[PDB]
Formats: structure tokens, sequence, C-alpha cells
């Protein structure tokens, strides 16, 4: 009902999965209404990226923000899917880097960061956007589609024909909340294939990969000595994902999210179609938390 922000300021160092480059990582208590600003130190003067969904760019196998010149911060959906979590509206994000630490391939470090930093409410009302038709986009066998509902529903399907992923649970479903996010989806890692690490290396992508930082998966199994953290942590990794796409616009969604096969360049598609139809969604401010839906009661 209230905006939030961080208590203090909290570093992480890390490695970038891209780059392979070092960083580190400041979160920033911010005021009510100047909304999630990641920002570039390594740059003088440090150049700042507000989290919109039109600053999108998807080609880097993540999701990166880019200004009008493509300068660019890579790989924010993992920390973005965390400050949805939190439902956290106010912080500055400084990298001395290009990219977001990878930590250990999952949200969950940057929840543990932000609960360290304790959350902060402020006597300003927390602005959500409400969906208020039916919008769905397209890519081949690829849809996604928001539909209105009074709370937060995810329902994700993944197809991967692989024998290390099997099919009995190639989809997953949950009503949003903060202790359902932390305990059920912050900490899917991501996952790669060893058959692509050569290609993806010779073109700069992965250089920060290690059996620390995601699930490596060969022709027949998962390789990590420890296996996984759930039997389906490939599709519940795949909605954290989604979950930090959605937070681009900077705000938590009122909604039902339903999706075959997407990924980062189909659910921003699909968070820009929502947001260029005018009739299609509304902010909406609580006056009393008891018309505030039970997704977005407090941790
Ligand atoms: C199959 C593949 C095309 C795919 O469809 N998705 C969807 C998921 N994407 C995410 O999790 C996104 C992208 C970013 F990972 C953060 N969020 C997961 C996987 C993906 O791209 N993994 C990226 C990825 C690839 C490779 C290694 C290695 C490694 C490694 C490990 C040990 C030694 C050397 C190298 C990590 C990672
Ligand atoms: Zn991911």
């Amino acid at each position: 009902i209230k905006q939030r922000t961080l208590k203090r300021i909290v570093q992480a160092t890390g490695v970038g999965l891209h780059t392979g480059k070092k960083v580190t990582l400041t979160l920033r208590p911010a005021p009510a209404n100047t909304g999630v600003i990641y920002r570039r130190t390594d740059l003088n003067p440090p150049v700042d990226f507000p989290a919109d969904a039109k600053s999108v760019r998807d080609t880097m196998l993540c999701t990166c923000l880019v200004n009008e010149h493509d300068v660019r911060i890579s790989t924010v959906e993992h920390l973005n899917a965390a400050l949805a979590g939190l439902g956290i509206d106010n912080i500055v994000i400084e990298v001395n880097a290009p990219e977001i630490p990878i930590m250990d391939g999952s949200a969950a470090p940057f929840v543990y960061l932000l609960l360290d930093a304790g959350i902060d409410e402020l006597n300003c009302a927390k602005k959500f956007v409400r969906i208020k038709e039916t919008v769905r986009v397209e890519d081949g066998d690829k849809w996604a589609e928001f539909k209105p509902y009074n709370g937060f529903s995810l329902d994700f399907t993944i197809d991967f024909n692989h024998p290390a992923i099997d099919s009995s649970n190639q989809r997953y479903a949950m009503n949003f909340s903060a202790d359902a996010f932390m305990r059920q989806i912050s900490r899917a890692r991501t996952f790669g294939f060893m058959r692509d690490i050569e290609y993806l290396q010779s073109r700069g992508l992965c250089l920060g990969g290690s059996f620390d930082c995601a699930i490596v998966v060969d022709d027949y199994r998962v390789l990590n000595e420890d296996g996984l953290r759930f039997e389906d942590e490939f599709v519940r990794h795949k909605m954290l994902d989604a979950i930090g796409d959605l937070f681009m616009c900077g705000h938590n969604i009122i909604g039902a999210f339903t999706a075959y096969k997407s990924g980062h360049a189909l659910n921003n598609k699909l968070l820009q179609a929502v947001l260029a139809k005018q009739e299609a969604w509304e902010y909406v401010t609580f006056q009393d938390d008891a018309e505030l839906p039970l997704a977005f009661k407090a941790p």
C-alpha cells in the first residue's frame, strides 16, 4: 500500500556471467517516486539507466538495459526478480562494470542482501499496474498473455526435448507472494548445455560460467555433483526470469500472466504491448489495505 526502499547501503562482489569481469554491486536507499535506477560507475561521469520496458534489449541471451545510444548494463533479470519479490519501488543499483554479478545463478543472494539492508516503508502510495483487458503476443509456436485477475498469478510452460529435463515437470503455476517467491522460485539457478559452451564462449558469452553459478547438463544428465535444488528447477528458473522481465516497468502487476516457451524477448514484447494500449491497464493505489490483493501482503 506504501512505497518501499532500503534502510541502509549494502555491497556484494562477484563476476559477470557474460564478461568474466570482477564486479562490485552497491544497493542504495532512494526517496519516493525515484523508481528503480541502475547506474554504471566504471564510467565518469556515471551513467543512469532508469528501469523502463522500452529500454530493454534481448540479444545477449539475457535482459539488458540500454539508453538511446546503446550503452548498457547486462543480466538484470535475477536482481530485478528479487526487487519484484520484496515489492521494492525506489532504489539505486550501482555496478562498476557493464553487468550484474551472477552470484550462484539465482535470485536468492539478492533476496538475502536486500533483507540485510532492511526494508523502509515511505509515507507515499505504492502504484500498481492493474491489467483491465486480455493482451497476447506470439513468435512461432511461442506465446505470452496477460488477463485481468484480482491478484498476481504466473503460469509458465517450457518445452525442452532433453533426457536430463524430464517432461514430468515442464510446467509450473503459482499465485505470487514474497514468501512463495522466496520459498519456491528465488533459489532456482540458471542452466546451460555443455554442447553450447564452445559456441557461446567463441562469441564472448558465458565467460564467467562455472559449476558455482549454473546447472551444467551434457547430452544425458546434470553434471553438477550435488544435482538440483528442485526436480523442476529448470521451469522455476524460467519463471524467475519472467518475474524479473515483467518488473522492467518498475511496478508490481495485478493480473494473470500465462506463457508457453517465452523468454526475455517475448516477455518484453508482452510488457510493451500492454503499456501501448491506453485501455488495457490503469495505475491504482490502496487507501486502505482491505482492497489490496493477498498477493501483496508484506513479508
Ligand atoms: C538453453 C538456453 C539457450 C536457454 O534457453 N536458457 C534459458 C535460461 N536463461 C536464463 O537463465 C537467463 C539468461 C542468463 F542465464 C540469466 N537469465 C537458461 C538458458 C541460458 O540461456 N543459459 C545461459 C548459460 C549458458 C551457459 C552457462 C555455462 C557455463 C559453464 C559452466 C561451467 C564451466 C564452463 C561454463 C551458463 C549460462
Ligand atoms: Zn535466468
